């Protein structure tokens, strides 16, 4: 298909997944979206070290299995996250050092992979082993202190435990090619491939924001690692502000690299995010598709004035007034400011620069007007490929009242029927 | 003075107040802002009918007195809210009707006003007595069904109980002069003045949103009522989106009417608002001043390129770049799009139409750059009258690194110091 992210990604042999929290599976609003849109799942915390081995040698897969069962019951594949990591270690392991820690690491890998043997598509075997101090060197942790070869040992151990799973190294801030961290990871992978250390993929977490923005050279970064003979994947994607352009850009970067397996966004709704304050996901708290959602779907599927097809007239602001509450209408198209609409990354349709197409309600017949831009979901719109314009908050379509076609026809919100008075083209 | 809203309003003999909730008087962040910025207080709920007379004849002023005492002790006058209303009536009063209710109303008025006798500046004697159906007639309530003269009776009763207080009629959706409800209220007040009914003021709640937007004819409404011989007051002001222009417009409308006693915003921080979702107030959840705050203060105190005062150079985006993460600099001024910034009502400094001046952090030395506009507080700024530009989230000033003045001097956030490398002039 091409109406859901997962199905659209499958059209190019890829997947589109999300992170699932077992504690939210009882929320039908959560699961409805999750089961429908994604075909790949990562347990947000259920498969971490502290959750799977609470006490040394005593494994517990109850939380992890709830996530796994849900995934398979709903036709999704699973990424295992994560086997060796300096963070979120259970108390007993934090107390270990030297050879004792090294063996415990090995035992943990064998224990967790044995339970899920043959059931996991990808495993983040080692997570975040590199430093952020700009040296491009290893992060200092109890694991690194057991010996520089700890990462290699983790991978060799993993391959023996379950040779059916793809083994990935996973990290953040390794997307921009110019960073020392990115290059430090590249050299490690190169070394591993030349010495025969088993590693099949590199996961780029892809947590983008103002302090660590997406950069177009990310595509060369992906190509460079791919050239080493490993697959690559975007594993924990989220973008501060959820810019439609940036979300579409990241998607196209993966689509340009044959070795890019797929994309996983780190969560379902903004409110489920570990960084909810940054509204970095594709669905808002209400479970509504955001503007970025449409941008991603359109990219996966291959992808001024606004005139209605059924009337041939343009979206117009009466008498070119700038008064809040002025309802918009259809009118003879002519290059005039009151007919110039700018679609922003946030999904707004701006006029006069600071006025926004505004929905004064969420029900059928709601008046569509202009109002000072402030960022509300009632000022957010999704421009579907079928030519329809849907309001993020209401889920309703821009509709020319009564199918009218003459000048003065008013614009409202109405159930989407894909009628001709609901289709628009940008010129 | 002129550094706080209350003091700035007092310069013209007016006041600037807020609604206080007794439940928050324990929050030091709440009280710090409230005691400092306002010189007028309205109890948000504590003086309502259900709060002051839980059981017929049994009066309770515990919560009301708590708000009143805090107000007076901190130098603020108080508006009483409210004596007669169809909403929030206690259980027992909802059952009454006919003369029984009329008497209950009278007793309540005498009871409440007797307790606060001579301590209240203004009383909202009657609240929201008109309909929103569009007819411009009385609202059908248990009070109205006791006799069309109940309002008159309430005002006559109130005057006798405490002749020192100004008696106001309070309502919403009566700001736009062309509305039928506005006309209904007007006709009533005009009638009351002719027949000697004691009414001293008319309160305009001023709850503006895209459903009932601010209109410039609000000033005309205020002047028309003032012409009848009554004072006017903006009693529960909040604006969906908190547009800087609209907040300034409302403030100026009051300053342009000699009988406009003052303005009361319905709450302190957005998180304290009954409509927090609309972020309609002057301070955000963090308690920091919003862009609209500065606009209001500037209005009360009387009343493109961004050029650095100390350097004579302009805020410039290097090579007219549009990539996120690009740090801005100082450069010889010249009419180019990468030097034209638009200050939006939301408080953003936009360039290229959809890129925002962005702070990648909150501490000193934080890099100031451009990033996709998404509405974060790190993309909001306050243009102070002194020439400084302060980040809303950080409370820090735009600063030309090391006081540099040559082309290429980078911009950062830094503790405000009133230095020339921190003062700007819009051209
Ligand atoms: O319908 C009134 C008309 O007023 C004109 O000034 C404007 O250019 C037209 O686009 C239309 O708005
Ligand atoms: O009432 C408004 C509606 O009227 C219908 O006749 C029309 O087909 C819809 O698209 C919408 O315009
Ligand atoms: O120093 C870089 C300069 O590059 C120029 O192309 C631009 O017009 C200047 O405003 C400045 O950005
Ligand atoms: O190092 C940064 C600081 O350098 C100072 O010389 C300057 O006065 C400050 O405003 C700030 O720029």
């Amino acid at each position: 298909a091409e109406s859901t992210l997962g199905a659209a990604a499958a059209q190019s042999g890829r997947y589109f997944g999300t992170a699932i929290a077992s504690g939210k599976l009882g929320d039908s609003a959560y699961t409805t979206i999750a089961s429908r849109e994604f075909n790949m799942v990562t347990a947000e915390n259920e498969m971490k070290i502290d959750a799977t081995e609470p006490q040394r040698g005593q494994f517990n897969f109850s939380a992890g299995d709830r996530v796994y069962n849900w995934a398979v019951q709903n036709g999704k594949q699973v990424r295992g996250h994560t086997l060796a990591w300096h963070s979120q270690q259970p108390g007993w392991m934090q107390s270990l050092s030297g050879s004792t820690l090294r063996q415990a690491m090995i035992d943990h890998i064998n224990g967790v992979m044995g339970h899920y043997k043959g059931k996991i598509a990808q495993w983040d075997v080692v997570n975040e082993a590199f430093s952020d101090d700009g040296s491009g060197g290893r992060r200092d942790s109890n694991l690194q202190r057991t010996g520089n070869d700890w990462i290699e040992v983790a991978f060799r151990t993993a391959r023996a435990a379950d040779p059916a799973a793809k083994l990935c190294y996973n990290d953040y801030n390794i997307e921009n090619w110019t960073w020392a961290k990115t290059q430090g990871v590249y050299n490690m992978v190169r070394d591993f491939k030349q010495r025969g250390v088993p590693i099949d993929c590199v996961g780029f977490q892809s947590h983008f924001n103002s302090g660590s923005p997406y950069n177009s050279n990310f595509r060369t970064t992906l190509q460079n690692f791919a050239a080493l003979g490993v697959d690559v994947a975007i594993t924990e994607l989220d973008i501060q502000g959820a810019s439609s352009s940036t979300y579409a850009a990241v998607t196209n970067d993966c689509l340009a690299v044959s070795r890019c397996l797929g994309i996983t966004v780190w969560g379902v709704r903004d409110t489920d995010s570990w960084r909810s304050g940054d509204t970095p996901l594709l669905f808002n708290g209400d479970g509504s598709k955001k503007a970025a959602y449409t941008a991603v779907l359109n990219a996966l599927n291959g992808g001024g004035q606004i005139k209605g097809v059924g009337s041939g007239r343009c979206l117009d602001v009466p008498n070119a007034s700038t008064t809040d509450g002025t309802q918009v209408q259809l009118y003879d198209c002519h290059s005039a400011t009151n007919q110039q609409w700018t679609y922003t990354d946030a999904g707004e349709l701006r006029v006069y620069g600071d006025k926004c197409l505004d929905a004064a309600g969420t029900g059928n017949g709601t008046k569509v007007q202009i109002y000072s831009c402030w960022g509300g979901d009632n000022q957010k719109w999704r421009l579907n490929s079928d030519g329809s314009i849907v309001g993020v908050q209401s889920g309703l379509c821009l509709d020319a009242v009564g199918g009218g076609t003459a000048n003065g026809t008013l614009i409202q919100l109405y159930s989407c029927s894909n009628g001709s008075n609901q289709r628009w083209t940008r010129t």
